[PDB]
C-alpha cells in the first residue's frame, strides 16, 4: 500500500488517487453536500503537501462526488465561527487562506472539474485552478454579504478569474449565476456534461509538456499579476528565457526536437 | 419638506427623490441633452454628499430624463475651457475628478440607468458606479482626441471597466460603439429598452443585503485594484472578514439565519 | 529615392514603405514561412526607429506576405541559441525584449493584419498593436513549454492581452486555438478575410484624429497599467489634460471644432 493510498483511507472527508501521471483530489462528502468546514479545509492542504512532494504526480486533477461540487458552507462550521472571538476567527482564516495560496501556486498543473453547486470556498478553489471545466447545470454565488460576511479570503483570486467589473455586480447583488454566464466572465474554461471526455485534451496535453516549463510558466504569470511592464519586468523576462535555454531540462526539450524523438523530461 | 426636496428645488441640473432605501440623482437638463458643465458637475458632488450621509439610503440609482442620457460636454463650457490657462483647468479636471471619485468610492451600491447616447464625461459615470442598465439604442464614444484632447480624469475607471486592449482601440480611434458591444467590454451589465424592470431585481436584491457587508466589499475590492496577491494581501483579506464576524452586524446576519428570521441591520 | 524606398531595398526580410500618412512593415520572408531569426528581429527594431523618426508618418500598419503571418521560430535560428550559453541568450532575449518594448511604446496608432499561422513572437507583436484584424483561418499558439521553453519576452504584452485566467490555460497547454477564440479573449479586434478592407475604416479614423492626442492617450494608458487609482493617479490624470488643452494643438483642436473647420494638426 502507497502513501497515497494510506492517505485516502485516513481522510474523512476526501479520496485520492495517483495514476500515470495524474493525482487526483475527491471531494467525498457527498452526504452533507461536500460542504465545507475546518476539517475539509485541512484534509485539502494536506493532499496538497502530499501531491507537491510527489515526483509521479505531474498533473492534479479536483473533483467531487455526488451531484454538487459544494454547497459551500457547513452549517455546523458557521455556528461554530458565529461563537469565536476575533483571534479564534483570524486563524480560521488564515487556514482557508494558506490553502489557497498553495492552490494557485501549486508547481503543476491543476484541472478542476465542477458539476451542479459550487458556492462558497470552492469557487475560490476553482479560481485557484488552472483549467475548469462546469457541467450545465453548474450553480455559482457570493452570497456572504445576506449574512453581514464579504467572502474575503476567495476575492484575491476570483476577482483575477472574473475581473473588477463583474466582481463588483456580484459580490454586492449575491446573486446566482449559472454555467454560460461563468463561461463568459472566465471563471471556467469549458461546458460539458461528461466531465471526464471533457477533461482527457487537456491532461493529453499537459503530460505531454515540460514539468519545469509548467512551473516556470506558472512562477513567469504570478510575477506579472500587478500589470507593470518596466524595466525590471524586462530584465528578469529575458533572465528566465535565457535560464531555461541552458537548463537540462530545456536542453533536453531542444533536442529531442531536433532529433524528431520524445523528451525524456 | 425634507432635506432631499428642498435640495431637488434647488438644484438646477439635477432632480433627487428619496423613496424606501432608494435615492435617486436624476439628469434633468433633457432641453440641453444632460451635457455637462461646471454647475452639472458641483451639482453631481452636492448629491452624492447628501446622500453618503443619509442613513435612509441603503442604495443610489442614477438616471437621466429625455432620450439620452448625456451628451457629453457642453459647447459653450467646452469655449470658456479653451480660454482657460493651465491652472484654471486644472482646477476644472480637478472637480470632475473628485466626482468622479467620490461616486466610484460611494459606500453603498449605485445602479445606472442609460438611454441613448452616454458620451464624455457619463461613461466614466457609468464605469464608477456598481452595476449598469442601458437600453438598446445607447451609444457611446470616446471623442477627446478628434479636438487634440484626452480622457484623462475618466480614464482609470473606464480602463478597468473594460480593459487595456480595449481602451487602446477606442481612445485612439474615437469611434462611435453599440449597446449590445458595451455589453461585451462589461461597460453595462444588461441591456434592456425597460429600463425600470430592468432595475427591479438589482434593486430587490440590494436592499435585503448587509450594508456594512456591501460597504467592506467596495473597499476591499478596491484594495485588491493593483494585482497584487502576497503576503498582505492574505493577510489583510483575513483580518476583514475576522473583523465583520465579530461585528454587531456579522452577528446579527448570522444570527438571523441560524434563527431562519429576517436580519434588522 | 526616399530614405524609406532606400531602407525598403537594403532589409533582407522586410519590405517597408510609405504612403500618405501610412507607413507599413511587412514580413516579406515567404519562403520561410516569415519565421523570426535574428535578423527579422533586428530588421524590424530598424523599421520601427526609421517611422518613429518620420514626421510624414502619422500611423503604422504590420502585415505580411504569403499565406502566414509568422510561422514562430526559425529551427536554424533555434540550433544557434541552443548551443548558446547563458550570456548569449540573454542578449538575444533582450533584442527581442526591446522589439516588443518600441512598438508597444510607438508613439502612432499602430494596426497589424493578420493571416493564417501566427505563431511564436509575432503573438507578442500583436499583443503590442493597438488594433489587430485577423483572417477566418488565423492560428495561434503558444507552444514553449512543449520544448522545456516558456514564452518570457511577449508574456507581458499577450497577459495583458487575454487576462491572467486564459493565460495561464493557454500557456500551459500549449494547444492550438482560432480566430473566434481570439477575438473573444481580444488578442483580435476584428475577424475579416479581406484584411485591406477591414484595415480602412480604422485608418480613416486615425489619420483624422489628433497626433499629440493619441501619443498623450497610449502614455496614459500605459501609466495606468497597474491598476492603482490614488491621489497620485487623480492628480497626474488632471494635470495631463490641463496641459493638452493649453498646447498648441489642443487649442487648434478646439478651434477648429468651434470654427467648424478641420483641424491643421
Amino acid at each position: 500500500a502507497t502513501q497515497t493510498e494510506i492517505l485516502d483511507q485516513q481522510l474523512h472527508y476526501l479520496s485520492c488517487t495517483l495514476n500515470g501521471g495524474v493525482a487526483q483530489m475527491v471531494l467525498d462528502r457527498s452526504d452533507k453536500h461536500n460542504a465545507f468546514d475546518e476539517v475539509m479545509i485541512s484534509e485539502m492542504i494536506q493532499v496538497l503537501e502530499h501531491f507537491k512532494r510527489n515526483e509521479q504526480c505531474q498533473i492534479l486533477l479536483l473533483k467531487a462526488n455526488g451531484k454538487n461540487f459544494s454547497a459551500g458552507a457547513d452549517l455546523n462550521w458557521m455556528r461554530k465561527q458565529a461563537k469565536m472571538d476575533f483571534e479564534q476567527n483570524l486563524a480560521d482564516a488564515n487556514e482557508l487562506a494558506r490553502l489557497m495560496s498553495m492552490l494557485d501556486k501549486f508547481p503543476k498543473p491543476t484541472i478542476t472539474l465542477v458539476q451542479g453547486a459550487a458556492f462558497g470556498g470552492a469557487l475560490g478553489l476553482i479560481c485557484c485552478s488552472d483549467i475548469a471545466i462546469a457541467n450545465e447545470r453548474a450553480s455559482f454565488c457570493l452570497s456572504e454579504v445576506k449574512l453581514g460576511l464579504i467572502p474575503a479570503v476567495i476575492s484575491p483570486y476570483v476577482t483575477r478569474a472574473m475581473g473588477q467589473r463583474a466582481a463588483r455586480r456580484y459580490m454586492l447583488t449575491a446573486e446566482r449565476f449559472d454555467a454560460q454566464k461563468a463561461l463568459e466572465l472566465q471563471i471556467i474554461h469549458d461546458i460539458n456534461d461528461d466531465l471526464d471526455a471533457a477533461a482527457q485534451p487537456f491532461i493529453d496535453a499537459l503530460l505531454s509538456n515540460s514539468p519545469q516549463g509548467m512551473a516556470w510558466v506558472k512562477c513567469l504569470l504570478s510575477s506579472l499579476e500587478d500589470g507593470v511592464i518596466d524595466q525590471n519586468t524586462l530584465d528578469h523576462t529575458s533572465e528566465r528565457i535565457a535560464r531555461i535555454r541552458v537548463s537540462e531540462e530545456g536542453q533536453e526539450g531542444l533536442n529531442a526536437f531536433f532529433e524528431k524523438r520524445s523528451p525524456q523530461w
